[PDB]
């Protein structure tokens, strides 16, 4: 089709801006990490249902982190983005996405990373203000797809629809 390009493989890229990443995961983990190497350490990880809080070892830029997680939902998987602003310090967690077709979608876009938060079919667009937002390499652990922001309706419908 000519609204989705991929899709491509796991892999090291810096995107340009203005691109929508469509993520695909399959099991819970990191879905993918990105960094400006300077104030933000940016990831997002997903939990399936049902799950009480527990500490859980995340693969985060190639170290073990321990985080405390939940999904109280019983139905939809969780999307959480997860943030450090200094080399050394915690990450936080931000805009959750309670999710049915486990489409996840980012994109560097004036001076944000952009991300999806809130419960599918109503789910909207959140940000997090970087520093150096073009320059930000991301990795993704999934497949994924590029759709230009241009065409981020389609992109809406995707995460709250599926394909
Ligand atoms: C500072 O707020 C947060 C965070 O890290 O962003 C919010 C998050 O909802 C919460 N997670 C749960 C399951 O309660 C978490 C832990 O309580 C804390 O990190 C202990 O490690 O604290
Ligand atoms: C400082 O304000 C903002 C920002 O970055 O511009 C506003 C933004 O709406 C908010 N996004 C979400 C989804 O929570 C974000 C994060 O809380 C923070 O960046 C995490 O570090 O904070
Ligand atoms: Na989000």
């Amino acid at each position: 089709g000519s609204l989705l390009d991929g899709p491509y493989q796991p892999t090291t890229f810096n995107p340009p801006t203005s691109y929508w990443i469509l993520l695909a995961p399959t099991v819970e983990g990191v879905v993918i990490q990105g960094t400006n190497n300077i104030d933000r350490w940016l990831a997002t990880i997903l939990i399936e249902p049902n799950v009480q809080t527990t500490n859980r070892i995340y693969n985060l830029f190639g170290q073990q982190v321990t985080l405390s997680v939940e999904n109280t939902s019983q139905t939809q998987w969780k999307f959480i983005d997860v943030s450090k602003t200094t080399p050394t310090g915690n990450y936080t967690q931000h805009g959750s996405l309670f999710s049915t077709p486990k489409l996840y979608a980012v994109m560097k876009f004036s001076g944000r990373i952009y991300t999806y938060n809130g419960t599918t079919p109503n789910a909207t667009t959140g940000y997090y203000s970087t520093t150096n937002y073009d320059t930000v390499n991301m990795t993704s652990f999934c497949d994924f797809y590029i759709i230009p922001r241009n065409q981020e309706e389609k992109c809406t419908e995707y995460i709250n629809h599926g394909l």
